[PDB]
């Protein structure tokens, strides 16, 4: 097993009863990582052996308030009325305001709509068909409906915190996987107790994302978004809406918007709609669970307490910390260092991406453990398991043509391995 | 007293004058814990009690370039001139520019505010009153102001730092509490000394904030907004100032804006005004302090580094960690397990919000300790004290009726507790 | 030689063989810092020392997606045909889009470039000089285009992830200077091996910065900008191309953009061109590295991953941790507490900043150690040499005139220092 018992201890305990007691610390156990313990009694030479591992570290995003996107589609159209037909008695009505509707639209409308509306001054004299020679009335509105009705809930992540989850193998054979309360200890058997002192994750300044939704296709993305209620034009929730009904049909009283995300000129007798909204279609493919950014990768989650978790492709890169309180027992550790040899099959994928190369290797391990590949372009560590497996890391590099060497090292054994491949540039 | 010491060592220290010496080591400790250690002489047979505890660890603010924000009010107008009156005398002279103004405009205008200026062509001929045929001009200025001259400072977070209240019991009862040197050992009676070795917190990828303060008012909001410099629309910043004096009236000489922050429309006799001013007030209020933002706590600052501090409000998400150096002297640990039970009064608030729902508890405790609740959607860990006393935490739900039960635990005794309540979903 | 050691053990590993090996844990070395270990075999007089020291702990920039960036300018063109002249025969031609070019523009276009056309109606009647008096047609175009040349290539940090440089020191005296593999064991002589455990960074929630790096002056800075395939107005990226290639001449194929960044007013006979471009050149220039953000310096990287690394100007918001597995010998320490007194020269600089105030301070101090300053504005730490040298720190101050005492402290020896000096506001 690995090296993780960095400390060891005999304690005085005291209530006035006093106890000598036991106690190791595993200051940093990255995930795959597993130590084995064992503990004799004084009469029996047999030990009881106890093992300690991490089997994952999730990143749970912090919800700030939900909203819902509709798939907004741009529409617009416009009336010209002479200075003296319909509500354009003198010029425009002051009562036309961006929610006012003219009867001489003829078009199907959403009275109850999202959308911006309002009266200028058209060509006025018998060259463009009016009685009246002074400037003429253009009723106009722009406005965004749903077709086909598609909606997505907006979860901004505010901030990412650590889910450990442990693995716990008894003297018995039994093993406990389940997720810790930090700092409250654990009995695992007669005279032993195991505390989850807490997480540490190297990764920093993560870039801000929001879990992207589809309420009927239930398709997970995780990209930029606005907050709720703000509405920055270029990123997903421009248009909002504060319910899914209200995002069904795009209602005036539930969403908001900026109304320059149409634009809209005025000819003498029609009008070009220019739709200027964002996708959010495009940014949900783009984006679709699983990816990977700032080499964390998020994935469909296992538990309730949020549908996406995330988790450093760097397994050195997050790491738990447990202390092992034993009385009446004489500590002794099963430790042994790895050895591995690996072969890189094929080198493709993109290069100054997000996602990073994929570099397929096949390695050989005499027990499970954790590989490094370090380049001079990138590094990072994977689990790996006995024996022979392939394996796909994924290294970021800046160049299209690939040929250099970079070394691998389990447990202090190094090695090196051969990286020829091509790879491309994405488009934006 | 808690558990934790988990390391203990005697060591031979050399400067060659080499004394054995004794050194604990505290690596996880939340604030609210405490550790108590005693020390006995090899003469004396009763022990010095020494006891250290985190009161607080505190996220300090820190900023980047402060500026000022005024509260902006959109504001344009117009007036119309036929081709041989007025200033109107070839079309629009060249000399009208952004920053021009005329003496036609017959407002109370501010010649030194943030506006922006120009000259466009209209109707003609004497259909709109003009004897000349050629098209005449348009004077307009859409420009913004600041009634009531209500002023806020806008400080961005750059990043957050961690600022550990340490406290110590001495035997004599004397409690020095201070912000510790990470690294200085601090002396408290002969022959020990402790060390604060450093902070550690879970919560990563935090949003981007900024600390928000109203200038006479005093009153602290934190909330999205722009650099320094920057004026993206849509968030706080899209207007700024150099000074408050230049705010106080929107002074072209000290702010800068985007001048679509304001639509203009020309048309015969008048112009109407579009306003995409994003309301400084409204996010002020929304975001004020207190705020609960991605887990953390947001409060009124105690000290002078910052007026806003912010911490977990699950208290394991944070810890400090110790070392204990004592000579001639032999360490015994106090160590006591806590026990709890408590019952849920209400549960309100919001669902699927940036606050999270409020809970209500009623607990019995053994002992100064952590209390954990654990519920099927969410968990939170509170510092609770020895008696029965209430508590208000936070937790998030995401449906709005609540009628489940969760778990309760303090030191590994667990038993449950039974929420009910309805929650509102928050508009956007 | 600080007393770095806060852990020794005596421990059993096992692989049925078993062995008694020593295990000594440094949690917490902050940058600078060094810990001495002398090991002794039982029946030898011979020691052999062994140095411990982290050279430098470094942020790497975990990079999205890369874009390139045109140093654009705006520009636009106009002409009107009367009713029954050029394509204007009945109208606005419908076939004349967004991507349409007429034939009678005097400047050259470069219809491959990236921009914005449309037909629009105009004046009509002889009184602007045409036969027909229905309203004429004006083709008209707004683009964007690189003179000079000039391209950026912008890479947004994802993330961040510290990379350290520790130094090893042999009894023979050689020096041994890497980056370690987290977990993986260095043999340095017989019996002992030294391995690093990770490193931990207080400094969390830091501001979205992108590396932005002109082509041909190899320059670089950090500052904010848009996603690859994002374009919010006012930032980094509202235009950007997929390849160097497309931003040589800002071609579509290959460029995107907000068509509202440039403005065009259409009058009588001409079209004036409103730029509200955000210039990247004014962004490279403030935000040209080596810079200071959120406490972290940021300085052309002298390692292979990224041209750019960060690193706190607090020297113990950083730290590595160690393990020291030693077998068949006694370990001792050598620890030395420093002292230092000093003497601040200048204070100068801005307030409220996101630099901070430079302070110069001259200090002798007996050993290689750590300096720390302690003000009622700020605190900051720093690492100092053997002797009298002088250091500039950055601290942060709100006020203009500073008249106020402040603290220093080398290993427990706490004195006080005198800072007065004049700050500056910073402009928008
Ligand atoms: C190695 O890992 C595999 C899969 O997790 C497991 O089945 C196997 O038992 C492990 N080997 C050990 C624990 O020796
Ligand atoms: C429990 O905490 C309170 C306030 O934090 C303190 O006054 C009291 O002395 C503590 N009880 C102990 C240390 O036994
Ligand atoms: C002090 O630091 C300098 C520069 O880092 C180094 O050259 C010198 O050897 C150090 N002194 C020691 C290790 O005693
Ligand atoms: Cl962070």
């Amino acid at each position: 097993c690995d090296e993780m018992v960095h400390a060891d201890s005999k304690l005085v305990s005291c209530r006035k009863e006093c106890v000598t007691t036991g106690r190791a610390l595993l200051p940093a156990v990255n995930p795959g990582q597993e130590a084995c313990l064992h503990f004799t009694a004084p009469g029996s030479p047999d030990s009881k052996c106890l093992k300690i591992k991490v089997k994952r570290i999730n990143l749970k995003c912090k919800k700030s308030s939900s909203y819902f996107v509709p798939d907004a589609r741009s529409r617009c159209t416009s009336v010209r009325r002479c200075r003296w037909a319909g509500d354009c008695q003198s010029g425009c009505p002051p009562h036309f305001t961006s929610n006012s509707f003219s009867d001489d639209w003829a078009g199907k409308m959403d009275r109850a709509g999202l959308g911006f509306s309002g009266c200028s001054d058209g060509c006025g004299g018998a060259a463009c068909g009016c009685f009246n020679a002074a400037p003429s009335c253009i009723f106009w509105r722009k406005w965004v409906e749903n077709p086909h009705g598609i909606i997505w809930k907006v979860s901004p992540c505010a901030a990412w915190v650590p889910s450990a989850v442990i693995e716990l193998t008894m003297p018995s054979g039994e093993v406990r996987t389940f997720h810790p309360m930090s700092g409250i200890p654990t009995q695992v058997f007669k005279g032993v107790s195991v505390t989850y002192l807490g997480s540490d994750m190297e990764v920093s300044g993560l870039t801000d994302l929001c879990e992207i939704e589809e309420l009927k296709s239930k398709k997970l993305a995780l990209a930029p978004c606005n907050q709720a209620g703000m509405g920055v034009v270029g990123k997903v929730g421009e248009i909002q809406c504060s319910s899914e009904e209200s995002a069904r049909t795009i209602k005036k009283d539930g969403c908001i918007w900026n109304a320059d995300l149409v634009g809209i000129e005025l000819r003498v007798d029609d009008a070009v709609c220019y739709s200027k909204i964002t996708s959010v279609e495009a940014v949900a493919n783009y984006s679709a669970i699983p990816t990977t950014i700032g080499g964390l990768r998020f994935e469909r989650s296992h538990d309730s307490q949020g549908k996406i978790s995330g988790s450093p492709l760097d397994i050195t890169a997050i790491r738990g910390s447990f202390s092992v309180n034993y009385r009446g027992l004489r500590l002794s550790l099963s430790e042994i260092t790895a050895t591995c040899t690996g072969e890189v099959t094929n080198v493709s994928g993109c290069y100054s991406c997000m996602t990073g190369a994929k570099v397929s290797i096949k390695l050989h391990s005499s027990k499970n453990s954790t590989a490094h590949v370090r380049c001079k372009g990138d590094e990072t560590a994977f689990s790996v398991l006995e024996g022979v497996h392939s394996y796909t890391v994924s290294l970021s590099f800046d160049h299209a043509v690939v040929d250099e060497q970079c070394q691998l090292n389990c447990g202090g054994h190094e090695s090196q391995v051969t990286l020829k491949g091509n790879l491309i540039f994405l488009d934006v």
